[PDB]
Formats: structure tokens, C-alpha cells, sequence
């Protein structure tokens, strides 16, 4: 039988968020090659802008569908469709800023629709996510294991900011199929690489792009 997941989807992404009081809808419109762990994505502030913190802090939030696995490790993600599954992520930054994000991935013929909340509150109004002082993700690793019998990811995390210093996080989503059957993987990592290609100078517009790659280490 041939894969539900095909080798070029489309996705399509809505996310309704609020930061520090700020409230703000995003929509996505990407493509990507599930088997090679790319894609891309062009991203329109549809309320709320211009948002008032730092871009950066969403973009993780806009599927581990997209990364390449060996097949020595189980794709716990590509089997999870057709029905599709979601996740539930915190991101407890160093500062006291905290984040909760969901996403419900499901699919219809060749494209991914993703339906995204974040909240993020406790930033420091004088703190760089607030001033705006980022400037990228840096590459990271992530931890994939069962903790109390659910798939959970696992990553420390940095934002590289303005003068020289990191803005340090740390990540944890849990995975859910959506049929209860599909089986847990083995413990492995995901290595991910994150950028914003471009954006508007207020960055109602931006262009955002990831690599992803599963090992054993």
C-alpha cells in the first residue's frame, strides 16, 4: 500500500494567540517534503499587529510530520495519519516568561491543517522578548521518549539575541495519535534547524522554513 503521506503536502495553519495580554490571529500557507524533514511556510498577522513582542517566540508553533527518519526508528508521526494527532508544548523561559501552546493536526487530501492556541504571559515588560531583542533559534536537539506512557519531546532551548548573550528555554510538548493503537517509538532525538527567511520590517509577513532530522545519536 502506498503511504497517506504523500512526498509534497501542503499545509494550511490558523493561530489564535495571546501574549502578555496581547491578542493576535496568525495564518499559515506552507508546503513540504514529509520524507526529507523540510518545509516552508508564509505567515500573515491577521489581527493584532503590529505584535508587540518578539516573532521569534511563535515560530515553533507553527508538526514532527516533517522530518527525515531512518528506518531503524519508528515514525510515530507519519503513522498517525490518516487520522492525525496533536501535541501540547510549555516553554518555560529563564526569566519567569511561560508558554503554552496546542496544535490539532489533521489532514484532507494533500495538505496538513493545523489548528494552533498559544498563550504566553510572565514576560518582563523590560525583557528581550517584550523589547524585541531577538534574533534567531539556534539549532537544537530533541529528547523523544514515553514519560508516563505518552510520546514526550524534550529540548533545551536559545534564542540568540542582541549583544552577545542567549535567551534560554526550556521545551516540553507531548505527542497523541489520534487512534489509541499506533505504537510508541523507541526513545531517539530529532535534531531541528528553525529560521525566519525573511519578513516585513513589522513582521505582519514572514517567510519561515525548518529541517528536521531523527538519529539514535
Amino acid at each position: 500500500a502506498m503511504s497517506a503521506i504523500k512526498p509534497d503536502m501542503r499545509i494550511k495553519l490558523r493561530m489564535e494567540g495571546n501574549v502578555n495580554g496581547h491578542h493576535f490571529v496568525i495564518d499559515g500557507d506552507g508546503t513540504g517534503k514529509p520524507y526529507e524533514g523540510k518545509q516552508t511556510m508564509d505567515l500573515e498577522v491577521k489581527e493584532g499587529g503590529p505584535l508587540p513582542f518578539a516573532f521569534d517566540i511563535l515560530t515553533t508553533a507553527f508538526n514532527r510530520v516533517f522530518v527525515k527518519y531512518p528506518d531503524n526508528i519508528q515514525d510515530y508521526f507519519k503513522q498517525s495519519f490518516p487520522k492525525g494527532y496533536s501535541w501540547e508544548r510549555s516553554m518555560t523561559f529563564e526569566d519567569g516568561g511561560i508558554c503554552n501552546a496546542r496544535n490539532d493536526i489533521t489532514m484532507e487530501g494533500d495538505t496538513f491543517y493545523n489548528k494552533v492556541r498559544f498563550y504566553g504571559t510572565n514576560f518582563p515588560a523590560n525583557g528581550p522578548v517584550m523589547q524585541k531583542k531577538t534574533l534567531k533559534w539556534e539549532p537544537s536537539t530533541e529528547k523523544m521518549y514515553v514519560r508516563d506512557g505518552v510520546l514526550t519531546g524534550d529540548i533545551e532551548m536559545a534564542l540568540l539575541l542582541e549583544g552577545n548573550a542567549h535567551y534560554r528555554c526550556d521545551f516540553r510538548t507531548t505527542y497523541k495519535a489520534k487512534e489509541k493503537g499506533v505504537k510508541l517509538p523507541g526513545a531517539h532525538f530529532v535534531d531541528h534547524a528553525i529560521e525566519i527567511l525573511s519578513h516585513d520590517k513589522d513582521y505582519n509577513k514572514v517567510k519561515l522554513y525548518e529541517h528536521a532530522v531523527a538519529h539514535s545519536g
